[PDB]
Order: structure tokens, then C-alpha cells, then sequence
């Protein structure tokens, strides 16, 4: 599924991401935009052979099992394919774990490079929330 910006914002809000660990909703929407272009089916391969999955490009090195990232962890205790669902619950629940792990949203490269320190509230501008 390719989410609309505000559709995703609302979904993320309903799932408790707004100000989760101090990260206002626009951070999450920004992150999703630049990680996946709001596409739940996005996958990308990393240089180490892990793969990033879903709307928040959660990687298989640490967070999910895709059966092809030897030596990896599955800290979200999910198949990576669950992160490709049109239902973002698995991604959100995993993202909550990631962002809670001490490094905040810096885990999301695109967030660090494209959202952090910007006016992320713009990403939820005009949305009914
Ligand atoms: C939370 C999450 O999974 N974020 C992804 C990053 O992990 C990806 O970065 C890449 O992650 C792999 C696995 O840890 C690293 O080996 C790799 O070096 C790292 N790549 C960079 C440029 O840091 C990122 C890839 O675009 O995608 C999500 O942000
Ligand atoms: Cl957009
Ligand atoms: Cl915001
Ligand atoms: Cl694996
Ligand atoms: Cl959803
Ligand atoms: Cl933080
Ligand atoms: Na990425
Ligand atoms: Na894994």
C-alpha cells in the first residue's frame, strides 16, 4: 500500500506514535516518506546483505527475520514480510522498540539525514488528526 501523507499520519497517530519517546508525529511521517515513500512494500538491500522492509525500512540485520540475513537478529520477533503489510501495526510496533532502544530515531538514516532538525510538523500540516 502507498499511503497518503495524512492517511499515514492518522494511522501512526492511532497506533500511538505521536510524541512516542518525544518524537512528534511529523518525525514519523517524515521518516516514512524518505525511507519508503510511504510504500508499505518497499524493500531495499543494504551493503551487508540485510534488507530493509516496509514503510519504515526496518532492517533484517537487527529487527526482523527474513531467512536470508545470516548472523542477524530478529529483535521485533517478526518475519520481515510482516513489515510489508498494508496494516502498519507490525511496523509501528517494531518501530516503537527500535526508537526505544536508546538511539531514538537516529536508527532511521533517512530521518537523521532528512528530517532531524527540520520542521517536521510540516509533514502533518493540513491533516485531520
Ligand atoms: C531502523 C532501521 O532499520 N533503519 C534502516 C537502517 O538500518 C539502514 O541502514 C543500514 O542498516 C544496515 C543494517 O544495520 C547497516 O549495515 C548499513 O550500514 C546501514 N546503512 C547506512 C547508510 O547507514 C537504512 C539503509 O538506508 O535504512 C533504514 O534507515
Ligand atoms: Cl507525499
Ligand atoms: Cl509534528
Ligand atoms: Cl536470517
Ligand atoms: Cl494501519
Ligand atoms: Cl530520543
Ligand atoms: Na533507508
Ligand atoms: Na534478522
Amino acid at each position: 500500500k502507498v499511503f497518503g501523507r495524512c492517511e499515514l499520519a492518522a494511522a501512526m497517530k492511532r497506533h500511538g506514535l505521536d510524541n512516542y519517546r518525544g518524537y512528534s508525529l511529523g518525525n514519523w511521517v517524515c521518516a516514512a516518506k524518505f525511507e519508503s515513500n510511504f510504500n508499505t512494500q518497499a524493500t531495499n538491500r543494504n551493503t551487508d546483505g540485510s534488507t530493509d522492509y516496509g514503510i519504515l525500512q526496518i532492517n533484517s540485520r537487527w529487527w526482523c527475520n527474513d531467512g536470508r540475513t545470516p548472523g542477524s537478529r530478529n529483535l521485533c520477533n517478526i518475519p520481515c514480510s510482516a513489515l510489508l503489510s498494508s496494516d502498519i501495526t507490525a511496523s509501528v510496533n517494531c518501530a516503537k522498540k527500535i526508537v526505544s532502544d536508546g538511539n531514538g530515531m537516529n536508527a532511521w538514516v533517512a530521518w537523521r539525514n532528512r528530517c532531524k532538525g527540520t520542521d517536521v510538523q510540516a509533514w502533518i500540516r493540513g491533516c485531520r488528526l
